[PDB]
């Protein structure tokens, strides 16, 4: 059943998503800059480059997330706010 | 591979990062069910108004990480190939 908790439990699923999604991309980021200096810059370029699309591409996801995270939270309070009326 | 100056990245290395962008691809696709499964356990529990607009949003996030995905395993797979390339010489 939709409650004011069951909303905002899913509210926290988006939130921490997003924050497991930034944390996925510091981590390849990092791996992506150990590479520079190591083989040729051509060869670095071109999965800088790709990495710089994934990165706006997921900055965008999170963008979204946690705008449907704050979405929930504020739709839970209106339930709350709307139920057992009496 | 050894003999070029410029060249000092080892295969087995290239294909520990590339496993690296295998599995978050793999924990990306999961994630993104995961939080498609949340809007669909809403569908018919409230004002259809209101589930369209999160379906929406969601899929414009579904979309993203599509995307998003897509990029990860093409350089894995990339880096796979250039570190058989460095193997063979």
């Amino acid at each position: 059943k939709i409650t004011p908790e069951e909303l905002e439990r899913i509210a926290g699923n988006f939130k921490n998503a997003a924050g497991e999604a930034q944390s996925q991309i510091n981590r390849l980021e990092g791996d992506i800059n150990s590479l520079e200096g190591q083989w040729a810059g051509a060869t670095q370029a071109k999965f800088r480059g790709e990495f710089i699309q994934s990165k706006q591409a997921m900055q965008q996801y999170i963008a979204i997330l946690e705008g449907i995270s704050t979405d929930l939270k504020r739709i839970a309070d209106k339930f709350r706010n709307t139920d057992n009326a009496y």
